């Protein structure tokens, strides 16, 4: 039958390679939500950057781009914290 997921992979400033199992019908708010849980960073401090470009809160699964595995450089400006 029918199916959706792709996981993507996401680069911490501190060079950190982590995979997150997401689908087409999510957005990039949700999945920064995801990833700060899987390691213990501010979402709201982090950004996404693809080719130097900033990712929105839809630019990710909406924009379709998303796929199985797909590098994207994830910036965070935590400077010491949790």
């Amino acid at each position: 039958g029918p199916l959706g997921s792709m996981q993507i992979f996401v680069k911490t400033l501190t060079g950190k390679t982590i995979t997150i199992d997401v689908d087409h019908a999510d957005t990039v708010g949700a999945v920064k939500a995801k990833i700060y849980d899987k390691e213990g960073i501010p979402p709201d401090q982090q950004r996404l950057i693809f080719g130097g470009k900033q990712l929105e809160d839809s630019n990710a699964m909406s924009d379709y781009n998303v796929q199985k595995e797909s590098t994207l450089h994830l910036v965070l400006r935590l400077r010491g914290g949790v």
